[PDB]
DNA sequence: CTGTATATAGCG
DNA sequence: TCGCTATAATACA
């Protein structure tokens, strides 16, 4: 150590995976997250894609420093003030990695039928070259990376997909230039009966 | 022969 | 039960 990483690498891809918490501690944090996080509803839970509007197949929330905003798929989200459980996770991640963050996005999947579609994390408000930290609690779910040049009907090349399960209590670091080159998603898994909560920490420009 | 870009439907 | 397809109504450069 101080930590033990599994490195995930391939053309233009640079990420790393590790387990931060044991089962007892991870169960405590999950219960506190279910008690305290406030999720967006109604008009703040609909997006526009290919000209049509949809309610998102999951629940979402945003927290962070004053003044920042976060915009994607026709939806603009404003961040709530930091709370203790979220400050504790942020500080632990900063200590382990040496990086700093001023914003967090939270996604909750109620069972295996809740999911999220393919995309890159590259909006203008992200500081150039900064990393993104992904922390998970609850049921294990499969996570998938796909190369931009390999997408669609007859693509330019065919780079193999990269798949890994994200377990209860784990951290995935996504480093530059991962998000200029690769899309990611969380597909439907019908045999999964229990809920999962995911947190992604970021550096946002004012 | 030729602009690039983005949640569910309807298959197999 | 899992995964590829074809959007669709614009907004750019």
């Amino acid at each position: 150590g101080s930590h033990s990483w599994r490195h995930i690498r391939a053309e233009g891809l640079d990420s790393s995976y590790t387990v931060l918490f044991g089962k007892a501690e991870a169960d405590e944090i999950f219960q506190e997250l279910e008690k305290e996080v406030e999720y967006f509803t109604g008009a703040l839970a609909r997006v526009q894609v290919f000209g049509k509007w949809h309610s998102v197949p999951r629940k979402q929330a945003t927290y962070g420093d004053a003044g920042l905003t976060y915009t994607f798929s026709g939806l603009t989200l404003s961040p709530k003030p930091w709370i203790p459980v979220l400050e504790r996770i942020r500080d632990h991640v900063s200590g382990v990695t040496g990086q700093t963050f001023n914003f967090v996005l939270i996604n909750r999947y109620k069972d295996g039928s809740d999911h999220i579609g393919e995309h890159r994390d590259d909006c203008r408000e992200l500081a150039p070259g900064s990393p993104i930290a992904s922390v998970s609690f609850g049921a294990s779910r499969d996570f998938v990376f796909r190369h931009k040049d390999s997408r669609g009907k007859s693509p330019s090349r065919r780079v193999a997909v990269v798949r890994l399960p994200l377990a209860h209590g784990s951290l995935l670091m996504m480093n530059h230039p991962t998000n200029t080159h690769w899309y990611h998603s969380l597909p439907v898994r019908k045999k999964v009966l229990a809920p999962r909560v995911n947190l992604t920490f970021r550096k946002i420009l004012l």
